[PDB]
């Protein structure tokens, strides 16, 4: 019913799959809930830089979506941009992070 | 094209149009930056949060999407949740916010 944990591994793969047949993708952030990069399609200095930092906006943006009132918890934090789409999907194991063009 | 525009204020209105032909929409929450909802289909006391609150943390937003480095401006900060979908368009003038169903 309600997302808590699933067969992980397998999803994450999926995903992360899937992620790469998203076409416009430049590059795939995959970290772990704290922000550990497994894989990715960007610089490592890169996904050091976004994946520690965005993971504390991430709490943040935790803290202010729950704020109004524990309505909503945080499923997506999709950032779109003018040089690049940064889209996070907060996973209770993992953030599927990934840095793609300015395309839906 | 990014100085020269096709409108300005029609593009509101197209956009708004549109806003409403998106299916899944529950609440459309269309504000000004200065925290003022023109048109709602969201109950007044919930856009009055949101509005104020939204925008605040789209200064943050604006924050940490620079503290990065100056790359990229905020054009999108749509937040996707369990019990709705907060989509935030940062506008010049406006902030197109819609509440609907996070649909996947």
């Amino acid at each position: 019913g309600h997302h808590h944990h699933h067969h992980l591994e397998a999803e994450v793969e999926e995903t992360l799959k899937r992620l790469q047949s998203q076409k416009g993708v430049q590059g795939i952030i995959v970290v772990n809930t704290e922000g550990i990069p497994i894989k990715s399609t960007m610089d490592n200095p890169t996904t050091t830089q976004y994946a520690n930092l965005m993971h504390n906006f991430i709490l943040k943006a935790r803290s202010t979506v729950r704020e109004i009132d524990p309505q909503n918890d945080l499923t997506f934090l999709r950032i779109r941009s003018k040089k690049n789409e940064i889209m996070v999907a907060p996973d209770k194991d993992y953030f599927l992070i990934v840095i793609q063009n300015p395309t839906e």
